[PDB]
Parts: structure tokens; C-alpha cells; sequence
């Protein structure tokens, strides 16, 4: 039935506004926008400026030195090859070309993660949650920011998943041609997620429901080629921020099947680790 994407400040939220209207949301949505959360506009085009003047205009010798050794892990470039070119960050082991690249991005995760600290600790206290071990220990974490770029201009599509997160955080740019391809499933219908000025987009993970005790969804999405008709003009961009949690968090098994989650795992529990390794 319910398909449109609420909007918040999260300023208000801070400022106890809209109490209820959030709470609904996390059960039976698990995503909105956000505004007012210290993430501007600007400082995502700088940092997209200065990561496709690499693209552009490194030399071969550069371009491998930077390159990721094994996507396993995961930082530096894919792409670069000279669809899409990729670039991935973590608190440490990161791949930079230059210094300024360094302090422009290392800002940039900063912030992002910032960010993100900021409304993963504004989810826990609208369901009344204290994780074990509290809520720092536990928002100090294992992040990873990826931003992807897709250049062509100025095919297999893949089934929905949920994020393996407490929350994700995404900012793009849109398309010329007015292209989204982002979309969610909300109330039962794929929404459209585009840009919308000096607003970000907040889902919540798996993680959330897991600690949350059922109380916040997380909600299926997916993110579309372009048709051939609607290539012209499709060039974007995003940046996601995956706050993640430390490998040694655990959860009750019961739990995460009951939620819905393919769990390879058995027993009473297990950790964040061996869920993925
Ligand atoms: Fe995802």
C-alpha cells in the first residue's frame, strides 16, 4: 500500500521532533532521507572531481600503483583499465595518489563516518536499545566507503539484496537524462531513490534489525543498468558509506532466521566475522 520515502532533519530528531513518524519508519521501512546530518553537496563534488581528474589524467605507472591487489580486499581502484571505476576506503590500508587525494578523501570518509555514527546512534535510541558492551564501543567500528563512477557518455539485471550493515549512507549526482538507478522495495511496490538536494540516503542493515531485536527493517533494494534507449547522457556517480560493525559482534542465530536471513551458520549464536568468512 505505502510506497513514498519520508524526509527528516536530523537536527529535529536530536531535538526529540517527529518521535513517532521515525519509529513507524524503521519498522515498516527502514529507509529515509536525510538533512542537516554535517554531509553537503559541495564536498561530494570535490571529492568526485579530484578521484575522476585520476580517471582522466594519471599516467599508466600511477594508475597500477594504486590499483587493488586482490578485491577480497577491498580498497584503492578497480576500472581504471586505460561500465564503471570504483574506489574504496577503510579506516586503514588505503591507496592514495597524491597528498592532497589523501587529506581530501581521509576528510571526506571523516565526515562520512561521522555522519554515520551520528544516525546509527539517533536508530538505537528511537527503539530503546543498548547494544552489549554500549553504544561507542559498538559504533566504533569497521566502516568502508565506495564510490563508484560511470563514464560513458556525458544487459543482466540482479536480484534484490539487503546490506550487511547497521546503516549505509549514499549520496550521488543524478543523470542528465533524469535516470534512477536506484530503487527500493517499499510497501510492496520498487520505489525510485534519486538525488535530492542537500539530502542523504539512509537505509538500515541487517545489523540494525539484528541488534534492534526485529524493531527496524531492513529493507531489499537493487541498482539498475541503463536500458539502451536511456544511455545517452547517464553519466553519475555515488558514494557509499557502509558502517559496519567489528568482527567480533555477535548475535543469537533463533534471531537472524527468524528474521529472514540466509544464515549458513548454526548454534545458540555466532559473530559478524564468521557470517562473512
Ligand atoms: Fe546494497
Amino acid at each position: 500500500m505505502d510506497t513514498t520515502v519520508p524526509t527528516f532533519s536530523l537536527a529535529e530528531l536530536q531535538q526529540g521532533l517527529h518521535q513517532d513518524e521515525f519509529r513507524r519508519c524503521l519498522r515498516d521501512k527502514g529507509l529515509f532521507y536525510l538533512t542537516d546530518c554535517g554531509l553537503t553537496d559541495t564536498e561530494l563534488k570535490s571529492a568526485k572531481d579530484l578521484v575522476i581528474d585520476f580517471f582522466e589524467h594519471g599516467s599508466e605507472a600511477e594508475k597500477r600503483a594504486v590499483t587493488s591487489p586482490v578485491p577480497t580486499m577491498r580498497r584503492g581502484f578497480t576500472g581504471l583499465e586505460s561500465y564503471s571505476m570504483c574506489y574504496s576506503m577503510g579506516t586503514a590500508d588505503n591507496l592514495f595518489p597524491s597528498g592532497d587525494f589523501e587529506r581530501i578523501w581521509t576528510q571526506y570518509f571523516d565526515r562520512q563516518y561521522t555522519a554515520s555514527r551520528a544516525v546509527a546512534r539517533e536508530v538505537l535510541r528511537a527503539t530503546g536499545t543498548e547494544p552489549d558492551g554500549g553504544v561507542e564501543a559498538f559504533l566504533d567500528c569497521e566502516p568502508l566507503l565506495r564510490f563508484r563512477y560511470f563514464p560513458q557518455v556525458p544487459p543482466l539485471r540482479m536480484a534484490p539484496h539487503y546490506d550487511l550493515s547497521m546503516v549505509t549512507l549514499i549520496q550521488q549526482t543524478p543523470c542528465a537524462n533524469g535516470f534512477v538507478s536506484l530503487q527500493a522495495e517499499v510497501g510492496g511496490a520498487f520505489t525510485d531513490l534519486p538525488y535530492r538536494p542537500d539530502a542523504v540516503l539512509v537505509f538500515c542493515g541487517a545489523i540494525a534489525t539484528l541488534v534492534t531485536g526485529g524493531q527496524v527493517k531492513a529493507p531489499r533494494h537493487h541498482v539498475a543498468a541503463p536500458r539502451r534507449d536511456q544511455i545517452a547522457g547517464s553519466s553519475r556517480t555515488s558514494s557509499v558509506f557502509f558502517l559496519r560493525p567489528n568482527a567480533d559482534f555477535t548475535f543469537s542465530v533463533p534471531l537472524a532466521r527468524e528474521c529472514g536471513f540466509d544464515v549458513s551458520l548454526d548454534g545458540e549464536t555466532a559473530t559478524f566475522q564468521d557470517w562473512i568468512g
